[PDB]
């Protein structure tokens, strides 16, 4: 039997646009349970991140007052966050198709799905969701290096869907943007949405001895597999936020031409030029 799926029960009776596949917020929406959920969710990640989340992640939740208690109004962040660094986030109805994304995101706008798991799928939710796309990726947005490196990332898209290459940037954003460590004096820290949201991946990233820890390298980034549905087996670890948006200076085109006829690592491989932590 084949039954519909979250996206597509969420979005019963709503509407998207055909090109850019914004909508309203809907908050009408949202239920006693929902924001019980959201409510949960923060909970539970505020207790466990301090000393394991960057602290720029923690201090963009308090400046853009993400709501603890209540799923948050896009419209009432977009007031602090557009004061910050000039972004806005825009409610869509789940994955959208990753033109439309890079248009996003190089117009400084953060594509948000605008619902919330269900109470049951708490742990885990496999399609983003409202939690892990607004918690997880815009407290971020507050600082204006990681978002210049966003809107850099979004100008990038039209090139490498011109060449088929819109993999390897995708392998550069799941091992940055969603699973990125960044390395501090005062130790290993999480900047990785996929993480920040995650009810245990934070703690296995951090103090497993199982993941490799790789210093930074976008070629190597490139060339990775990664897979969706399993906790990563390698972190790539940035010095700074300034490191991320230096790496999209170069023309990408002559990489994305090299990486075409070559094979890429599996996400569990140490490759012979890795810097390894
Ligand atoms: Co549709
Ligand atoms: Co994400």
């Amino acid at each position: 039997f084949v039954v519909p799926d979250i996206t597509t029960r969420k979005n019963v009776g709503l509407s998207h646009d055909a090109n850019d596949f914004t909508l309203p917020q809907p908050l009408d929406r949202y239920s006693a349970e929902d924001h019980a959920t959201w409510a949960t969710l923060y909970q539970r990640q505020c207790k466990l991140l301090p000393g394991r989340a960057c602290d720029e992640f923690m201090e963009g939740l308090e400046r853009l007052e993400v709501d603890a208690d209540r799923v948050p109004d896009f419209n009432k962040l977009n007031q602090k966050l557009m004061a910050a660094t000039g972004w806005k986030i825009v409610a869509v109805p789940g994955l959208i198709p990753d033109d439309v994304f890079f248009e996003h995101l190089a117009n400084r706008r953060f594509p948000v799905t605008w619902w919330l798991r269900e109470p049951h799928q708490l742990d885990y939710l496999q399609e983003p969701d409202v939690f892990h796309d607004l918690f997880g990726h815009v407290p971020l947005l507050i600082n204006p290096v990681f978002a210049d490196y966003l809107e850099a990332y979004g100008k990038g898209g039209v090139k490498a869907k011109a060449l088929g290459a819109l993999p390897m940037l995708a392998r550069l954003y799941w091992y940055t943007v969603e699973f990125g460590l960044i390395n501090t004096p005062a130790g290993m820290r999480i900047y990785g949405a996929g993480i920040l949201s995650s009810k245990s991946e934070s703690i296995y990233c951090l103090d497993s001895a199982s993941p490799n820890r790789v210093g930074f390298d976008l070629m190597r980034i490139m060339n990775t597999r990664y897979r969706i549905d399993t906790f990563q087996k390698t972190y790539f670890v940035i010095d700074s936020f300034k490191q991320l948006f230096d790496a999209t200076a170069p023309d990408f085109a002559p990489l994305y031409l090299q990486l075409a006829d070559a094979q890429p690592w599996g996400a569990g491989d140490v490759a012979p030029d890795d810097l390894v932590l």
